């Protein structure tokens, strides 16, 4: 069964929320042409242990050698920090999760890197909005696949494919608990939503086919056809009457609650 | 089926809620204990027939005798204006409909006479709350099950329950017409919204248990167990994404549009 | 305000409901030790017909040769009245269906006869708690399990068993219709309910052993251990946000709706 | 108003009273069970018309469709002859009213039927005790309140009652005129009696409680707590000295006159 959380639960599982997005709103003035992905990978380490007082999750989690994730261009996910300059033109995601006092808050953003194709901005733009009508739909007594079919119908009638081989996941005192959080589907398929379950939404939408590869190293997945591809995330509260995101920044311009 | 409104049409909507809102800002002035319920009907229909240059929807309608309907205390509904005075304590209801060009507004307020007691204060506030949550909800997509929802839930969470068998109904060259509005339900049923649909939210919330009676006039309802009831009511419009309130008074703070 | 309106389909079947709960009511008056089970069926058969102006569902029904269904001591159900006085100490099952301008009503209850023993008392008590658990869980987007699953946990943690191989049924212009109600089963599975669906909650439960058998009439069920058996039947509406039960009696003090 | 009768119209009224007493004094030999209430109905019609040269004042009536009312058990008035036949242990009441010549006369009585319950037999013979109380008040001077009140206390003495929707009636030359004859009441109250008036007395007094209920064909009305009742009824004139009886039979023990 899927855990449900305390009211003690729920203000601790708060204040790690705020210090994840605390980290995106500090990253943004260090990112133009010239800087190497293992820059900003120190950068983050420093701040989160040193000012925050709080540890990276993805440090030795399975064998993973970084702090952070950095995918770019016709990379999907789980790119690793290396020694290679940003160049003008690419596109970038940052991929956070932090641990406070044993609970964890999970979240990421897209980055455009000085003059852009056209077609690159659209796909940014696109993502976004499909992660936010996703959350829109989220209350007591609502199903799971009520989420995949609202982002699948957005994201074909502009032109581009759902990502079908990786999702969504619960977190909490753990890094990854059940249900499964599909990004494509049916509505009225899958598992009753309940107050108090938490959970991401996390969608990868690609600019041609759904298919991927896996490179050498192990972890880095790419489009099989070489186009490109687009992910933003947020952490998301099942409340009384609707919905509460608990890793909202500054800049956003969405409602936090219902 | 349902019928939807031209760009014209809703022109002369705007004008018709406006002039039913400055109806209830003028009668506030009039009104404190020993006046009688027959004079603020006269001053009511003089204001309306010879400064405005409109007409009172109610007058004859069905054989009903007045131009205002006037709510006390245990009475639900429909009181007929009369000879008897206000007194310090009472709760008041004022239901308004006006008509100019053929098009119609409707909307009704709560006012408190003189030194009110606590118990009665919590009721007038908790039914006021109720509305506006269901307003919140409107836009193209959503469902008429959702408003039913988000009422029942608000009220019987804070001790108080539902009346059941009264309800809000479509409106615009005609009083009265489709769907039926109930106040009462579950979210995702019912008939699904469009751009230029009219409809009302009016609901009406008791102290103790849900059960009505008529009396001997054949229009006057009251509570069967003769303990406290109110009532608020606004004039609704869909728009391309989300709600415009076409009733919204100067005194209020809520906001207009989505 | 406005007054809200009704279907002119479900005003009928409020009717029909109402008629069949009178003929229950009526027949509790003429019970006692001595009186045959033919007898019963001649008095209820004339009530329906000539002061009711309505119809017997059950007579010639896929060949059922009478108008009404008697249930005693191990008989399980659909038994036919014969010529045989009812004696102190027996528990009684009387089953009506009632037809009005083409649309239906069903429902059935147990009966006391003089001085009875504890054992049988305490059975017809627990099978009743179970059919009201069952109206209990009936709302728009429940699941046809969750029926299934709260009468089968009453009845065994308090040392009964539950009939398997009969069901009920959804009703209207016809008798019997989609879908099956089983009175066991898990939370969760089979159909989602709706607003406007019409269907029978009517529990089979035993003293010892669950198994049963047929006799050679082709309609006498009984139960293999020989031990006793009891059943309680109403019709039941699907509501905006609950339930609406067609067939109460004004004897019964169970709310006839969710509001309450 | 209430019409006086002439002497030359007391003489015709004499005739047609004689003659419905005779039809209750012929019909009696054919009731035993097995009989069907439409078989009684035909060899009633036969006699008055072929043998008395007379005609049956109920037939096409208000649209009533047979000639005779044949009422009971737990029916208290108006019962129509059909195809069921009488079962050993039932009560029946036999009403009758013939014209002879443009002037009307009234009565009815009860008939066991083979072997009958001991406490059915004592219902019959405190109702007919009940009539013969009330005839034996009539004379110039008394008041229509007499009559009430000297048969609701004998009923109410044997734990009886008295139905209150169903009265006695004027009678002459029409079949129903003034005044109303209620069979509950207090003394010294009504209209004032005058020699030359006359009209009838027809109690219906129940086992259980006083409320009916009508069936679906709008004529047969039966006891709401569906427990036994019975009636008996005669034709009386006020004289000079006291009453006279106009429809007495021949095996009556009763005085005609004062
Ligand atoms: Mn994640
Ligand atoms: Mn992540
Ligand atoms: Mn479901
Ligand atoms: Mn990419
Ligand atoms: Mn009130
Ligand atoms: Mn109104
Ligand atoms: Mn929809
Ligand atoms: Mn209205
Ligand atoms: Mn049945
Ligand atoms: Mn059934
Ligand atoms: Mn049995
Ligand atoms: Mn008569
Ligand atoms: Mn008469
Ligand atoms: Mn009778």
């Amino acid at each position: 069964t899927v855990t449900i959380k305390t009211p003690d639960d729920i203000e601790k599982m708060r204040i790690a929320g705020r210090l994840a997005a605390e980290v995106l709103e500090m990253i943004g003035e260090h990112i133009k042409p010239g800087v190497t992905t293992e820059e900003l990978d120190r950068i983050c380490h420093d701040y989160i242990v040193n000012e925050q007082k709080a540890i990276p999750a993805p440090l030795n989690y399975k064998g993973f050698p970084k702090s952070i994730c950095t995918s770019i261009n016709h990379v999907v996910c789980h790119g690793i920090p290396n020694e290679k300059p940003l160049k003008e033109g690419d596109i970038l995601n940052v991929d956070i999760t932090v641990i406070k006092d044993g609970y964890h808050g999970d979240t990421s953003k897209m980055f455009l890197v000085g003059k852009t194709p056209e077609w690159a901005d659209r796909l940014c733009q696109i993502t976004q909005e499909c992660m936010y009508k996703g959350i829109s739909v989220v209350r007591p007594g609502a199903h799971l696949g009520d989420i995949g079919e609202i982002i699948q119908k957005h994201a074909e009638k502009n032109g581009f494919s759902v990502v079908r081989e990786y999702c969504g996941h619960g977190i909490g005192k753990v890094f990854h608990e059940e249900p499964q959080v599909l990004h494509y589907g049916r509505a009225g398929t899958g598992i009753e939503l309940k107050e108090g379950m938490i959970f991401t939404i996390e969608p990868m939408i690609n600019q041609g086919r759904p298919e991927t590869r896996l490179l050498g190293d192990g972890w880095t997945a790419i489009t099989k056809d070489r186009k490109l591809s687009a992910q933003w995330e947020h952490t998301v509260l099942v409340t009384a009457d609707g919905y509460e995101i608990l890793t909202l920044r500054n800049d956003e311009t969405f409602p936090r609650t219902s």
